């Protein structure tokens, strides 16, 4: 075969002629680099045994093993391959033991399939029997999407592997990791997944999270399709520039999900209408954080929360990390340095913020009769705790607070446990959200304070390449046993099923509120539950670049809330990266600064009350707040529709190949460009301005630049920010939290298109109430503008926001001097309102003017 097609058979050590004549493979040693020595033959693997069968949902096939070497051992000889054609863009298929039940993902969110295959299906499914490949072409075109063929099927009890060729070298996904760039690098590439605690750098190792998701753009004219494989053991995952990527894991079943679209967008959801769509957040989650690991004190604290406060930065949320608590301990606060907490919460409530609380798994399992710790207590009393492999010891590692036992959050009655403590907490100290860490699960030991023992669980026929080497670093034994199986199969969703117990607690604690989850470890599905942030990253230019893709990349991962540790958490951040990353952080859709142990502080307010940074970041950050009814309404499609919220700029521009590898800017949904500066010492950055009008966000101005890179000027106090001709900008003047900013006026930016028009919309609920969407209680207006004439339309309206609001202001950009402005109201005029013309600029904006929100209106005017 062409060597860009080999699939190398010998994953596990360095490539010999005698291993490869072993395992029956093709030697082949004079490649150019990482093109492997030794891969796969043609007709290695499984053949179809007899005939497919029809059933309702698809097909089944009996795949019979093609006598094989036995490699990372136990072989799989009858292999089940069920098809289900599930609905017009979504196709499914399992290949699993015939003989025997294998351990397959309990997700919380997706069904098995009952009822019948679907009509009108935008793929076709081509099986090849001697030997076994599997292929999904899309029907239109005929483009070959999935196509198993270039390898072999391996299927052993540890050892599972399947390859698709690719059509284009646009793919997108995969996590959690430092990809560094967004598109993939196709060149012989390899990353683990397994659920770790560690530093996102420069090193490309298995992070945080397990997200096998991949999107894929086949060609300009926007057709794209993505791939999920549900299985959460160990696993990576191999690039070649066929191009063609290789699934290796090391149990379970190849469970694939294959999902067209027309666009990159509709690919997303379709993704998420399988995996569960993001939770709708509360409206006070979209506004600023502000943490750090050791304020040490309650004084401390509040110092930091004062000066901020001082400088009216726009800043809704606090968050409290371990600090607070007894000596490391959840659900305790430190009586001596954190005494007079429950005031302090009191005092940020008054002032119209939230307190969000760190809360980790492992639970100190020091607990007497002289002094009871009464979570220990009350989950020993329950039984809740993660087993060692003789099934009924808790298991012991070691985190925060020394020794520690770990909920199992997987048995239904530990969210019980888990609610109970919250409850008990809360009525103590009233937070507002949590934020789970350390649920990968990490511990400080590797496996437990006793090790773990050899056995093909602990030590693998073979093991993906992860940081270190071995499953149980860092982490629990990979035999504890757990309510659904053991650590080997469940390790990827000890985080997820936290996330599940969590939100199960929050309907206790908060009824029928939103609250706010944020998590560390994810798997496929998490932000059904939860926002995400990118860990422990470092104050470096590098971090800061690397940051976008790591958001991007969540957005199609059904994570929209997610950004990185605005400022570094390790290291103390120099001034100028700090002030480009406020810039920038001012719209990462999760935006918190948050900082680590001892590290200089890096609140804003800290650069002094008349600091550059300082008024920087109070600048973008109320330019954000301004945007919150936009961003909202884009959270609110993610939820309800599956769209991305922060998103790459191919997703729009996907006619244009220059926009296929940008990952230096991004959008905010389709009409908000934000290109930051993200080199040290730059005043200025080459930006990339796709195929549209666009407009300077504070003048106004139409840009000369279209379809074309540019250096963009950008100094000290700026980051681009351009919008997007034909989109129509929700606003609401902004206020230093989102308690009070939702009671303002609010405003319509109209971004004239060529043809001057321009279309958008606002979504409306009351922020925090949970399941307003699937009950319908929310308001939803269109707007839209057609030469002379902008029409309020309202499609649902069942909610009316009782604080009298309503659009004060529109701007309209790349207009000629409006004259004899009309608004009339259902249809009946109605006033006069105030129209102030820049010439130079082409932009009106029209004051003076009171169109209540939930209201139809048309507002004319002549040239
Ligand atoms: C707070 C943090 O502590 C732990 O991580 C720290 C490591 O223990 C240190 O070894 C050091 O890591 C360095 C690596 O060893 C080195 O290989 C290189 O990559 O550089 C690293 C530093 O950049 O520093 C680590 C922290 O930077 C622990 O593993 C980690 O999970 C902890 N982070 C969480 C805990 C808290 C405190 O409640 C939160 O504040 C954080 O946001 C959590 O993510
Ligand atoms: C971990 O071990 C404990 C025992 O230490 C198991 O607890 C059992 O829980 C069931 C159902 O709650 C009770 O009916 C039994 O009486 C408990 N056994 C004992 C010996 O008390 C628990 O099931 C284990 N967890 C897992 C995942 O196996
Ligand atoms: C990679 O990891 C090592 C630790 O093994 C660390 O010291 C180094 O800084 C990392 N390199 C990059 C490029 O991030
Ligand atoms: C902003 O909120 C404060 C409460 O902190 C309130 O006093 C004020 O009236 C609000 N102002 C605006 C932006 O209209």
């Amino acid at each position: 075969v062409n060597e860009l097609e080999r699939i190398n058979c010998i994953p596990d050590q360095p490539p010999t002629k005698a291993t490869c004549d072993q395992r029956g493979c093709c030697w082949n040693p004079q490649g150019a680099v990482s093109v492997p020595w030794c891969y796969y033959s043609k007709n290695h693997s499984y053949h179809v045994e007899g005939n497919l069968v029809n059933t309702n949902a698809g097909f089944t096939a009996r795949l019979k093993n093609l006598p094989s070497s036995p490699v990372f051992g136990s072989n799989v000889d009858n292999v089940l391959l069920t098809a289900e054609y599930q609905t017009s863009n979504r196709f499914h298929f399992k290949l699993t033991d015939q003989t025997n039940n294998r351990f397959e993902v309990p997700h919380e969110h997706v069904q098995s399939f009952s009822g019948n295959a679907a009509a009108s299906l935008t793929y076709q499914v081509e099986i090849s029997r001697q030997p076994f490949s599997i292929k999904v072409t899309r029907r239109s075109n005929n483009r070959v999407l999935f196509d198993s063929s270039i390898g072999p099927l391996l299927f052993a009890d540890q050892f599972l592997q399947l390859s698709t060729r690719l059509p284009s070298t646009n793919v997108y996904g995969l996590g959690e990791h430092v990809h560094q760039q967004y598109r993939h690098d196709m060149n012989w590439k390899t990353w683990p997944i397994f659920n770790r605690d560690t530093t996102p750098n420069g090193n490309g190792t298995n992070l945080y999270g397990a997200q096998t998701f991949f999107l894929c753009l086949e060609d300009a004219s926007g057709l794209s399709f993505g791939v999920f494989l549900m299985n959460s053991n160990a696993m990576e995952v191999v690039l070649q520039p066929a191009p063609a990527i290789t699934y290796r894991t090391i149990g379970g079943i190849l469970d694939f999900y294959v999902f067209l679209g027309n666009t990159p967008e509709q690919v997303v959801q379709e993704y998420l209408e399988l995996i569960g769509r993001p939770a709708l957040p509360s409206y006070w989650a979209l506004g600023f954080h502000l943490s750090r690991y050791e304020y040490g004190t309650l004084d401390n604290m509040r110092e930091v929360v004062e000066r901020n406060r001082a400088a009216q930065l726009p800043y809704d949320v606090q968050h409290a990390d371990i600090d607070y608590m007894d000596e490391r301990r959840d659900f305790t606060y430190d009586s001596v340095d954190f005494k007079g907490f429950p005031e302090f919460v009191n005092e940020l409530h008054n002032n119209g913020q939230k307190l969000v609380i760190i809360v980790d798994p492992a639970i100190s399992n020091n607990s007497s009769s002289s002094k009871p710790y009464g979570p220990y207590d009350r989950g020993s009393d329950m039984k809740i705790w993660v087993n060692s492999s003789d099934g009924v010891t808790p298991l012991i590692g070691e985190v925060w607070p020394g020794q520690t036992v770990f909920p199992d959050y997987t048995n239904p009655n530990c969210a019980v446990w888990w609610t109970k403590e919250f409850e008990l907490f809360h009525n103590q100290v009233e937070f507002d959200g949590i934020w789970i860490d350390m649920n990968e699960v990490s511990n400080f030991v590797d496996g437990s304070v006793s090790g773990c023992s050899t056995n093909n669980l602990n030590n693998p026929p073979f093991t993906p390449r992860i940081l270190d080497g071995y499953l149980f670093c860092k982490t629990l034994c990979m035999d504890a046993v757990q309510h659904w199986g053991k650590q080997y199969d469940i390790h990827n969703l000890y985080g997820y099923s936290m996330a599940v117990a969590t939100a199960e607690a929050a309907k206790t604690v908060f009824p029928n509120k939103r609250s706010f989850i944020l998590t560390r470890s994810t798997f496929a599905g998490s932000g059904k539950f939860a926002a995400h942030w990118l860990g422990d990253n470092t104050a470096t230019w590098d971090d800061l670049r690397w940051s976008i893709p790591g958001v991007l990349e969540f957005n199609l991962f059904g994570i929209p809330m997610v950004g990185p540790d605005i400022c570094g958490f390790a290291l103390d951040t120099p001034e100028e990266l700090c002030r480009r990353w406020m810039q920038l952080g001012a719209f990462y859709p999760f935006s918190r600064n948050h900082n680590g142990q001892g590290y200089k502080d890096q609140d804003p307010a800290s650069f002094g009350a008349d600091s550059l940074l300082l008024n920087s970041s109070r600048h973008y950050l109320n330019i954000r707040y301004t945007l919150l009814p936009y961003l909202y309404t884009l959270f609110f499609r993610a939820h309800s529709r599956g769209d991305t919220v922060a998103r790459p700029l191919l997703h729009e521009f996907y006619e244009d190949n220059s926009t296929w590898d940008v990952h230096q800017q991004f959008l905010w949904g389709p009409g908000l460009l934000i290109t930051p500066v993200l080199d040290e010492g730059a005043e200025k950055v080459m930006a990339y301005v796709p195929d549209a009008v666009w407009y300077d966000y504070e003048t106004g101005s139409q840009v000369r630049w279209r379809k074309q890179k540019v250096e963009m000027e950008l100094p000290g106090d700026k980051i681009g920010l351009h919008l997007r001709g034909g989109y129509i900008f929700p606003t609401q003047q902004p206020n230093t939290t989102t308690l009070a900013s939702r009671k303002n006026p609010l405003g319509l930016i109209i971004a004239l298109d060529e043809n001057k028009e321009a279309k958008g919309e606002l979504f409306w609920d009351d922020g925090e109430t949970k399941d307003t969407v699937a009950n319908k209680v929310y308001l939803l207006c269109e707007f839209s503008v057609t030469q002379n004439r902008l029409e309020v339309n309202i499609s649902q309206s069942t909610y009316k926001d009782p604080n009298n609001l309503a659009f004060n202001e529109i701007k309209i950009l790349g207009t000629e001097e409006p004259s004899n402005v009309t608004v009339k109201h259902n249809g009946v005029p109605s006033t006069s309102p105030t129209v102030t013309y820049d010439s130079n600029l082409k932009v009106a904006i029209i004051t003076d003017i009171d169109l209540l929100l939930g209201e139809a209106y048309t507002v004319e005017w002549a040239h």
